[PDB]
């Protein structure tokens, strides 16, 4: 069931974007982030690109993995950019 499968590595995708979010915030209110924290949310993003480069499907879900693809990058972008920050 393609757009199950794929909602449900949206639900992954939204508690990794809300870490995401903390990061944020962590480094807006002049905190530090752990390296090993960083590089530990981008590589649960990227296991979560590896399972949706390969979820088939067609119609509208096809437009539904390639929205959740395009997700993970801009968190992994946003996660790059602090990194070289922190
Ligand atoms: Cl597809």
């Amino acid at each position: 069931s393609a757009s199950k499968a794929i909602s449900d590595i949206s639900l992954e995708v939204d508690r990794l974007g809300g870490r995401v979010s903390a990061f944020e915030m962590v480094t807006k209110k002049g905190g530090k982030i752990a390296e090993k924290d960083l590089v530990t949310v981008i590589e649960l993003l990227m296991n979560e690109l590896i399972k949706l480069d390969a979820i088939v499907a067609e119609g509208d879900v096809k437009l539904q993995r390639k929205m959740q693809v395009k997700r993970v990058q801009n968190y992994v972008e946003t996660l790059d950019a602090l990194k070289v920050k922190n």
